[PDB]
């Protein structure tokens, strides 16, 4: 899968190719990468990775993605939810599929 | 360049390579991938093609690009207008270069 990252902290989006099937993360990547977010935490609670995905190509992974934690802090910045319009995922509990994506930060802590 | 076709009228987005440096343009690229969008013109002055257009990754060419003619029409439709903010374009006017994007068509006449 080919990932466009973008964030307001980066001057340039950073291009990706990534290898799906290796149980990789939005933010694993970014920062295999050099797209090191300036904040992060080990038990996605914390927010700081908070994406909006927008599709590129490829099929969309139909299944139930988001945990209840995941969508209480999806709540709790405003942003909980074959067209695929954007969507608001914590980057670090986004699992990279084979899908082509634009992924962008949104850059606050 | 990479583009990323996508529009109300095609059931999945559709990604491209264009070679730039032949004097391509959005709708000519699209055409030419099989992505036929129902009305066109010869003169540009019709409106049918107008894009959204997305910077995925690359250098953007810094230049007036737009003609009065493009402007007017553009302008007619209500849409005219280093961060590359999503910008409205009439695809083919639109000159593919070594920028990778996504391209959105409004699908309207
Ligand atoms: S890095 Fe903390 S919620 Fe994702
Ligand atoms: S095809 Fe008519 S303005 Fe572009
Ligand atoms: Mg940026
Ligand atoms: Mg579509």
């Amino acid at each position: 899968a080919t990932i466009y990252f973008s964030s307001p902290l980066m001057p340039h989006n950073k291009k990706v190719q990534a290898v799906a099937g290796k149980r990789s993360t939005l933010l694993g990547v970014a920062q295999e990468n050099g797209v090191k977010i300036p904040f992060e935490c080990q038990d996605g609670n914390c927010g700081s990775c908070l994406v909006k995905i927008t599709h590129l190509d490829g099929e969309r992974i139909k299944g139930m993605l988001l945990t209840d934690k995941e969508r209480n802090v999806l709540k709790s910045v405003g942003k909980l939810p074959r067209d695929l319009p954007p969507t608001y995922r914590l980057a670090c509990q986004t699992i990279v599929t084979d899908e082509d994506l634009l992924v962008e930060f949104t850059g606050e802590p």
